[PDB]
């Protein structure tokens, strides 16, 4: 089975994010459990996380069909040591709001090196970073994101998440979301039903598929290798539509949150539709 959905909004509280989903028939969804801004967020009430628990109860969502999205300012692999501890904290902080809530996953993106550090140093900066947090966590696995590598941010080439997973103890608490839009600006080519499987074998000799525990579902308005993060709607940008059909028919890509992170809210349901149909319409190769 394939679960589908959408990083809805939290506005008005977390309940609604999973009523949004219900909203447009999702069978998966994505959400930030606090601002991204405030260093520390007040803390999870019992009041907000039981109307949290009663509207994912309500609407079929199991912890296996919700993947978090931790706060973009937070760098776990920041080379200024009293700026790592500040994002180690907020990275804790996320991953207890986790729990509380009963989620299980926490997909973010690994972290940047600013030139202050090598890559090398910075992977296991980050890696450290996730032994922290799964030592003052229990339940929560940390879901590294890949990204589109701008600036200085890591996890653009697939041996970045495996460097990373390689420095984790507790290798049953990590693993990796592929983002189809990070991939593409990365050098990772999506175009032809060819080229996704030359991409997904890359991934399988790297970190291997054991690991996979979500997507991101973005086509790409960045071009090809730009190393530049620009999402799409579905069949608009420069991956297209084949990409998505090859993905909804490969069975390795069932279990886990499929999260659209496309621009137009407007159509995301009809995104969610298309996709589900794609699973029984025509094949591609
Ligand atoms: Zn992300
Ligand atoms: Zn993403
Ligand atoms: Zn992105």
């Amino acid at each position: 089975m394939k679960y589908i959905g959408a990083h809805v909004s939290a506005a008005g509280g977390l309940a609604n994010a999973a009523i949004r989903a219900a909203e447009i028939d999702a069978t998966a969804f994505a959400l930030f459990t606090k601002n991204q801004r405030q260093w520390r967020a007040a803390p999870l009430t019992t009041q907000t996380i039981d109307e949290f628990k009663a509207a994912c109860e309500k609407y079929h969502y199991t912890s296996a069909q919700i993947l978090p999205h931790d706060s973009y300012l937070i760098n776990l692999g920041h080379p200024v040591t009293e700026a790592l501890e500040k994002s180690r904290d907020a990275f804790i902080d996320e991953m207890q709001r986790c729990e509380q809530l009963g989620l299980s996953l926490l997909n973010f993106h690994p972290g940047s090196h600013l030139m202050q550090i090598s890559e090398e140093d910075c992977l296991a900066r980050i890696a450290e970073s996730i032994n922290i947090a799964l030592d003052k966590t229990q339940g929560v696995t940390a879901v590294i994101e890949n990204t589109a590598g701008q600036g200085s941010n890591l996890g653009f080439k697939f041996e970045h998440l495996a460097a990373i997973i390689d420095g984790v103890e507790d290798k049953s608490r990590v693993g990796v979301c592929i983002d189809t839009c990070h991939a593409f600006a990365a050098g990772y080519d999506l175009r032809t039903p060819a080229e996704c499987e030359k991409t997904f074998a890359d991934f399988a000799r790297t970190v291997g598929f054991k690991y996979l525990r979500g997507m991101h579902l973005n086509d790409a308005k960045s071009t090809f290798g730009s190393r530049v993060d620009r999402h799409h709607s579905l069949g608009e940008g420069n991956i297209g539509h084949d990409a998505f059909r090859w993905i909804m028919q490969d069975d390795r890509f069932d279990g886990i949150p499929l999260i659209l992170e496309t621009i137009n809210p407007d159509i995301w349901a009809e995104e969610i539709a298309w996709l589900k149909a794609q699973q029984t319409e025509k094949a591609v190769a």
